[PDB]
DNA sequence: ATAACCTAAAATTTTATAGCAAAATTATATGGGATT
DNA sequence: CCCATATAATTTTGATAAAATTTTAGGTTA
């Protein structure tokens, strides 16, 4: 009979959600409750647009504020089928987009960013670890799940059935796909491949771990421990920093772990991949997220193509 | 309370802005309704249970699958209203249509290279059919919709930049007589040499102006131009004489619309780059154009992957 | 004598989707330890 | 400045039918 505990009500309807999830909800939850909005009766469409603007005022972004509606309308929905969803409209209206574009690396940028790592004494020791990322492109928390077992040196195969991720509280623990959808195996290149080799023959200080049978990881923290989501994308935030302050054409606003993954993508989409091949080394289920890589052709373009096609 | 020919009566006033074919399209299953035991249950006392069994009828009936499934969302969209408005509780159609049936729906198979290249000669030395060869290889040179290809008229045309405006189709419907119903395409030089024939060999042109459209490219036997139906009766008189000429037959679905999924899946294997094929086609979602790729495995990524 | 065309009629197919949030990644304040 | 980590904010990612086209039955004509 109120919102809080409407979207509490939709919270243990479906209960079989992971970890992050339950922490995301949270935070939502928090907002509600640290609102107008969320002490009102449910029986009680213009305030919903309202509550946008707050939010857009409270300096979240665009998304943000975006993927929280869905939510709270998902709560109506249920309990309409249990009026007029209030959150049914286009936020489009209200606020705008003021995302940021996530700018891939230029070949001249990547060309000078690995050389500055390879030449830094601070952070050479994570060399290995970009130059596979911007050769497999794998997902961050799927470069830190990858044991001994996962490797064919011999095949030159990168087989990813898993990821490993740390929380506060729960701590360390094993996200694996429900089917056999999520499993792909990644081809090693020459530099992918001696950058591995290189990484089982420098690991040293390795303290006893394991989780649901995965063991022998191969990228590990200075404290003993196999590195995480944090622990990369802090490094990534301090050693871009650090780039910044020494070359004059300074890196995208995005250039994180993930752009390494979103320069890999660009640049097989550019030069003319095979869109579904690339879909199946992306890890992609659905091909519309595939082909976002690929330019918005034109009729100069697509005559182009024809006429090299003819 | 109300029937189920009443719910989708009521539906059908509820969404009037339809064009003739969908007035048309819904008043088969309105048929259909009226004809099943179903459209004479009240709203309130129709079960899953009756929803799968109605299902059942119509493969029994002998319609198709796909045609059932398409009802499906006919009559969901109704109890949705129906339950929108707080007449019933829950919606009896909420199912998937593959659990109760089969999908036993005839593989669209396109043409070879090496039979297109068979069916164009052949179209080219029969007497009865060499008029519309001109027309098959621009359908094949372009992928065009088959109303889209009867729209086409001398104003659409660019020689200068070689590049056809589809802007409309043209269409005919019992009574209606006929009526007009947003892409730029490049003609590759076959089908311009096609285009530039057809212009010189083309008479007998009746008085034709309708919704400001006048002179249509492509003309009947009474001077009035193609239509829809006219171009796939024509195939299924075609076929069967190549059939007859040649030993390995054609796809038991080959028709005007094949020859877009020839184009489509000729320039998808050649590997058109992208979303040109999806701009070429006219497409709204990119996923569209996908179905037309072949299924990639990981030996497939390993070719390709090579740099 | 058989197809070849035509048309009303009944059928099949083509085409259309953001988004009725989860679940990841990234940024930051805090604080201790190694460097310039 | 590096590193680790708790907290929090941002990003990345899972057909509630219209409107066409195809086929078919019946008839005439080449």
């Amino acid at each position: 009979m109120t919102v809080c505990q409407l979207y509490a009500k939709q919270i243990r309807h479906r209960g079989n959600v992971k970890h992050n999830t339950k922490l995301g909800r949270e935070r939502l939850m928090r907002i509600l409750e640290q609102d107008r909005l969320g002490s009102c009766p449910i029986d009680s469409l213009s305030d919903a647009k309202e509550w946008a603007l707050r939010m857009k005022e409270k300096g979240l972004s665009y998304k943000t504020i975006n993927n929280d509606k869905r939510s709270l309308k998902a709560a109506f929905y249920t309990a309409i089928q249990d009026r007029k969803n209030p959150f049914d409209f286009q936020l489009s209206d209200v606020l705008d987009d003021d995302t940021e574009p996530k700018v891939p690396l230029t070949p001249a940028q990547e060309e000078s960013f690995l050389s500055f790592i390879q030449g830094d004494k601070v952070y050479q020791k994570h060399y290995d670890a970009i130059v596979i990322l911007l050769g497999t492109g794998l997902r961050i928390s799927e470069l830190c799940g990858l044991t001994d077992k996962d490797l064919d040196f011999e095949n030159r195969v990168i087989i990813v059935s898993h990821q490993l991720l740390r929380n506060t509280g729960v701590g360390y623990y094993i996200d694996e796909p429900k089917t056999q959808s999520g499993v792909r195996k990644i081809p090693m290149n020459e530099e992918v491949y001696q950058a591995f080799q290189r990484v089982i023959k420098n690991r040293k200080g390795a303290k006893p771990f394991i989780i649901d049978g995965y063991a022998n990881f191969l990228f590990l923290k200075q404290n003993g421990y196999p590195m995480t989501a944090v622990d990369y994308g802090g490094m990534f935030g301090r050693l871009v920093k650090k780039y910044n302050k020494s070359h004059e054409e300074a890196l995208p606003k995005t250039t994180t772990p993930h752009a390494m993954r979103h320069t890999f993508c660009t640049r097989l989409a550019n030069a003319g991949m095979n869109p579904k091949a690339l879909q199946y080394i992306m890890g992609h289920s659905n091909i519309t997220m595939t082909l976002n890589y690929y330019a918005h052709a034109t009729f100069d373009s697509a005559r182009a193509e024809m006429e090299r096609l003819a």
